[PDB]
């Protein structure tokens, strides 16, 4: 197999076994083989749309597709073999549709050569062998292999956060044509230029689609708001949410009022305790846990159902006991985990099995005390203003450090918690995503009221800092952004960040610090580019980094 796309590919090269996450060989490659057939739909959909006959049809099927291929989302291989035959369908209905309006404008027969993707078909029998030769490594020069796998990185991040907004009814549909552009660019023998113009268009595209997704969320739960969120536990069973949907997150609330069945988060459902549609559940506890990857212990002793709603989905350790409790929906999949199917259009996803068995359950075990505060995301940031400009103004608050972004588990990323522990005292850390489990429990106080830690959401929310950033800026008359007292020093996991990161260079963001390592998707030559014109660094050690972050550089 080949697979580089997240922070903890082997050896910061890639994974060609078996994946450092876990995802064997057979998987690896029928998701290689998904992402080969969505190239196909591409080409006749970008066709279509050329000839003035565009078909949106299988808008909700590639966004889908795409982000099933997200690290730690899907691992149920009959799954990918299901998406294939029903990708391969799709794409032959668009091929027909295609040949069909290019002889009626062109008289005569389509005869040009397509690649692969457009006409390959065969069915479930061939897809293990088919998969191993349409993956990564069939692209033979690194620079090209470099630019296309990094646009697909970014693309199904973005592919994620349109899905989520499509889920509550949001879409554009320049979203939905860039993802065939971009998967078809990647059948096409393109210039450097054009290829990197492609990387920068998708980091517009994620400032598009992370704006959606915050109308979408915002729009229909409130704007999340200051909230002290229990992190202890309750004395009812509970069920725990985990990942990043919050229509799931509405519906399953829903369903447990008055059964006796409690709701807890976890993870990147955290923000979900922010929304005032949320607050107003008596039986909505708080959060359970920690990060993502500390989840096979976490979700043993939860006792009762979890719900994974998106990624991170780990595998389950072989002592682990909790598969016959453990529920996936949306694009996740798990073999012998129940699946709780897609909502009818205007309905409500079915959870009744969950709650039944949650009531058969213990409840869960304490594992730890206290409380988290959130919330501030643009809005609630926004309505306290004055108060941060005054402290800006007074010296209070020095300086701004973004640490957003996704955690893992390498041993490196103490560096995070080291940075949050050693900044200077009159320093705010602003954040979203899981990258935020690194420093969120610790006692950091507050500068006259504001907290020195300042969460505002999911990962997507890290828009809310973009949105913050160009508020200051316009507040203290400055022409560049990066002139503000802000520093950034992001952590990256998966795709999603990627995206994130994309749409901050879109936003003109230079300098950000990257880490724990960079990926292994940049080749020399691409890195080299970045470097030139963003000004992407590594980071270095805590000490240093705090010292060049607090002289501005
Ligand atoms: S998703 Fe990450 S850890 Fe898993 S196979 Fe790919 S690069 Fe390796």
């Amino acid at each position: 197999m080949f697979c580089f796309q997240c922070q903890e590919t082997a050896k910061n090269t890639g994974c060609t076994v078996k994946g450092m996450c876990g995802k064997p060989e057979e998987t690896a490659n029928l998701q290689d083989l998904l992402i080969f057939v969505l190239r196909g739909i591409a080409i006749y959909g970008e066709k279509l749309k050329e000839l003035g006959q565009p078909d949106r049809s299988n808008d909700d099927f590639v966004l889908q597709g795409l982000f099933a291929t997200i690290t730690n989302a899907n691992w149920d291989d009959a799954r990918f073999e299901a998406m294939i035959s029903e990708g391969l369908a799709r794409r032959d209905k668009l091929r027909n549709a295609f040949l069909a309006v290019y002889k009626a404008k062109n008289g005569k027969d389509f005869s040009e050569p397509l690649p692969e993707a457009a006409t390959w078909t065969g069915d479930s029998t061939a897809f293990a062998e088919k998969a191993k030769s349409v993956g990564i490594l069939a692209t033979e020069n690194e620079d090209v292999r470099s630019l296309r796998e990094l646009l697909i990185i970014g693309l199904k991040g973005v592919a994620a956060y349109a899905e989520h907004a499509a889920v509550l009814g949001f879409r554009k549909t320049e979203i939905d044509e860039f993802m065939l552009e971009a998967l078809a660019s990647t059948t096409k023998d393109l210039s450097v230029d054009e290829m990197v113009a492609l990387v920068m268009k998708a980091g517009g595209m994620a400032v598009t689609t992370m704006a959606l997704l915050d109308e979408a969320n915002t729009t229909t739960y409130g704007n999340p708001e200051i909230t002290q969120v229990n992190i202890g536990v309750g004395k009812n069973p509970g069920i725990l949410i985990s990942g990043h949907d919050l229509k799931d997150m509405a519906e399953l609330l829903k369903q447990t009022e008055g059964t006796g069945v409690d709701v807890y988060t976890h993870g990147e459902m955290l923000p979900a305790n922010y929304y005032p549609a949320f607050k107003k559940y008596p039986h909505f506890v708080g959060n359970y846990g920690g990060s993502w990857w500390q989840q096979n212990p976490e979700f043993e002793s939860f006792n009762g159902p979890i719900l994974l709603t998106t990624n991170c989905l780990v595998p389950l350790k072989k002592e682990n006991t909790y598969l016959d409790r453990l529920y996936t929906t949306g694009v996740v999949g798990y073999e012998g985990a129940k699946h709780i199917a897609d909502r009818p259009a205007g309905g409500a996803k079915d959870f009744s099995a969950l709650i039944a068995q949650a009531k058969k359950c213990p409840p869960p075990v304490e594992i730890e005390t206290g409380s988290i505060v959130g919330g501030f995301a643009h809005h609630q940031v926004l309505a306290l203003a004055d108060k941060v400009v005054e402290a800006v103004k007074s010296g209070a608050i020095k300086r701004f450090v973004v640490m957003a972004g996704c955690d893992g588990r390498q041993k490196s990323r103490s560096y995070y918690t080291e940075v949050a522990e050693n900044l200077p005292k009159d320093t705010v850390i602003l954040t979203a995503g899981c990258a935020k489990y690194r420093y969120n429990k610790l006692n950091l106080g507050d500068i006259g009221g504001i907290p020195r830690v300042l969460d505002a959401g999911q990962c997507n929310d890290s828009y809310s800092l973009a949105v913050i950033a160009l508020k200051l800026k316009e507040v203290f008359g400055l022409d560049d952004i990066n002139d503000l007292p802000v520093s950034y020093d992001i952590a990256w996991y998966e795709q999603k960040a990627v995206a994130v990161l994309l749409a901050l260079l879109f936003l003109g963001v230079k300098g950000i610090r990257l880490g724990p390592t960079l990926p292994a998707f940049l080749s020399p030559n691409v890195a080299k580019v970045l470097v030139e014109n963003f000004n992407i660094k590594p980071i270095g050690t805590v000490q240093d980094d705090i010292a060049a972050m607090m002289a501005g550089k």
